């Protein structure tokens, strides 16, 4: 059974996003909630559970998790901030990653949209490693991934310089091939492989995309999204648990996504 | 009446397009292809004209746009570092604008369309080199029809956040510009925000633009890019592009480039050069 701690979420769009997964769940879940204001729940849908103020739940929602009583941390009505930090003090160096299911069955994974801004040299590494992590945690048993630049290799432009540099590094653990600079349709395309005669490690079969910055992240997640028509969750990496942070203006069914994700890598 | 300049087009995937774009074309249309390769014309399409070498080549097509001796330059089959450092030589002085950027065009399957820039030429633009990408995008737009265009400087987060610099960014260039009457210029905002009316409601957003954008500005190579690759790979948008600043719209073609592909830029080059 999969336990998951809400941190502030006596909330009827908590209340609401709980409801459905239990109802559509497959496997067995329980939900303990620790909020300051009063429950909101009685058809015993979770476990309430009553704090003085916001700093407790933060430190009580966490305990349930560090504590190895639940499995996965969900952040519900509270500062992303006071949860973040009493997350950290619990523990270096968290990251966040997406699921991206494209129409035509089409998926990998996307890494960091949300956390690190623009990750250096040694910050990529860790970033590679949370994702590399995650990967084979899904079963994906040697994962290819590939360092996004829209560099051929040019020294002028960062992030062809990092992706160089981040290739260099994990020329060694033979765990995982990762590879970069790479232009993202020569990792996700295979017909863009062969209607451009490349020849490299990745071709077009990538199952972790590392943008350079969140800008590249954010903007990629987005057009997927707008445009593309898929399915995405995400989850922060980096604990000894999966986080999912959640946004009132973020509709149930993405951050519900985000919970089967977070659920697909407890299993 | 539209001649293009062709740098080394002399060749099988070039002579698709001319024929494509001969027999699509409304107005006069001709072509003019030089290449150190052996002619490939048959049907007398193109007016070919061999050379010795790629310098050569490249020498020669930009002098058929150092005048109004050719309206659009095409880079066939050759370096760009070859064909680019030969169009910045004092001797042809095409360039026109204090600097050279890159500009798309996007159609997306509905009807929403926009410009989208710089995914090319800078890197990591400055606010000076920012100021200067919106007022080439503002001009070709203008120049397309459009008066009042939305230009939305794209970032990650919507509300301001100084740990950001794309977002920071935004900001400057969006005070410089407060100033004009001739577009609306805002930022930060995000591809959301900046491209969907939906979006905007479901936050219920409100500010100056409010995803009804015309021209989208990105902060680096990358995300214009990315973006770009993004939206021919997985959303089935059409998808043009050109270098402005120059007196001349300039294609950049790749041999990998689908035919569909190199005349969408080649149609949005057109566009440019008659259009008012």
């Amino acid at each position: 059974m999969i336990t998951v701690s809400i941190a502030g979420g006596s909330q009827p769009e908590i209340l609401q996003l709980v409801k459905k997964a239990l109802k559509e769940a497959e496997q067995p879940l329980q939900f303990i909630v620790f909020d300051t204001n009063e429950n909101l729940d009685t058809e015993n849908l979770w476990k309430y559970v009553h704090c003085s103020d916001e700093a407790a739940v933060a430190q009580e929602a966490v305990s349930l998790v560090a504590t190895g009583q639940a499995q996965i941390l969900l952040k519900g009505i509270i500062q992303t901030h006071t949860l973040l930090k009493e997350m950290l003090k619990s523990e270096p160096i968290l990251s966040h990653v997406a699921m991206v299911e494209l129409p035509a069955g089409k998926t990998f994974l996307l890494t960091d949209c949300a956390m690190n801004i623009a990750p250096t040299q040694a910050t990529l590494i860790e970033i590679v490693e949370n994702a590399k992590e995650v990967a084979q945690k899904l079963g994906l048993h040697h994962p290819k991934i590939a360092l996004l630049s829209a560099a051929n290799f040019n020294p002028k432009m960062p992030s062809s310089v990092l992706a160089k540099e981040v290739t260099a590094h994990f020329n060694d653990q033979q765990e995982a091939t990762v590879f970069g600079p790479l232009s993202l349709d020569l990792a996700t395309s295979e017909e863009a492989v062969a209607h451009k005669r490349y020849s490299g490690p990745i071709m077009g079969d990538a199952d972790i995309l590392v943008v350079p910055t969140i800008d590249v992240g954010n903007c990629l997640y987005k057009s997927l999204t707008l445009f593309g028509h898929a399915k995405v969750g995400g989850t922060i990496v980096g604990t000894k648990v999966p986080v999912v942070l959640t946004s009132r203006s973020d509709s149930t069914e993405s951050k519900f996504h985000s919970l089967r994700f977070a659920m697909r890598q407890v299993h």
